[PDB]
């Protein structure tokens, strides 16, 4: 996150940190035995972690849980990040309290100017690099579709929105993929891609979660 704040440990409690050694990606804790993330998070022996601030030091309401099954969306499409969106089963489920919580998937789509909250441990920076060992927040509205797509040479979908700002210096970065855009309680928004970093005229690109609905609801059910 590049021109967010400290979250506060634990203010954000549906946020996950996927480690594969080393945290590699955000995603979000959907039910007790559920994470959505990216697909393009997709990576073999996932762990998940529940209950992060500080992913370098053990403060005590962590709870660590391998994957069991990642489902990748059939769809995904590496080359455009359509459908960029994948679900990950924990091998147990997670003990829920105020630290470690689900976040309602949306029952409709969110509209244009609706406030978010984007969080993750990505960089912090939009030219270099630092990587934050605590969660970081960000506040951005969803942007209007049409400014969204004159912002890019690359396709947009209907599969995906933009949130932020195209005056630079506020958006989600590398690190901070998979994780959540959350718009009034609802998790609408999954960290995919961008141009960069919080440059002018690339703000975040991200997968429509109110799209998928039906899929998430139909695959937990099965799986
Ligand atoms: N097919 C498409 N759409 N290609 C355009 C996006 C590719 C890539 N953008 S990028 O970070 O590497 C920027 C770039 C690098 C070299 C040359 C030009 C631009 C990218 O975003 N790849 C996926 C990725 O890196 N995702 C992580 C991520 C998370 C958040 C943002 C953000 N700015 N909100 C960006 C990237
Ligand atoms: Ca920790």
């Amino acid at each position: 996150i590049v021109g967010g704040y400290t979250c506060g440990a634990n203010t954000v409690p549906y946020q996950v940190s996927l480690n594969s050694g080393y945290h590699f990606c955000g995603g979000s804790l959907i039910n007790s035995q559920w994470v959505v993330s990216a697909a393009h998070c997709y990576k073999s022996g996932i762990q998940v972690r529940l209950g992060e601030d500080n992913i370098n030091v053990v403060e005590g309401n962590e709870q660590f849980i391998s994957a069991s099954k990642s489902i990748v969306h059939p769809s995904y499409n590496s080359e455009t990040y359509n459908n960029d969106i994948m679900l990950i089963k924990l091998k147990s489920a997670a003990s829920l309290n105020s630290r470690v919580a689900s976040i309602s998937l949306p029952t409709s789509c969110a509209s244009a100017g609706t406030q978010c909250l984007i969080s993750g441990w990505g960089n912090t920076k939009s030219s270099g690099t630092s990587y934050p060992d605590v969660l970081k927040c960000l506040k951005a509205p969803i942007l209007s579709d049409s400014s969204c797509k004159s912002a890019s040479s690359f396709i947009i979908t209907s599969n995906m929105f933009c949130a932020g700002y195209l005056e630079g210096g506020k958006d989600a970065c590398q690190g901070d993929s998979g994780g959540p855009v959350v718009c009034s309680g609802k998790l609408q928004g999954i960290v995919s891609w961008g141009e960069g970093c919080a440059q002018k005229n690339k703000p975040g690109i991200y997968t429509k979660v109110c799209n998928y609905v039906s899929w998430i609801k139909q695959t937990i059910a099965s799986n």
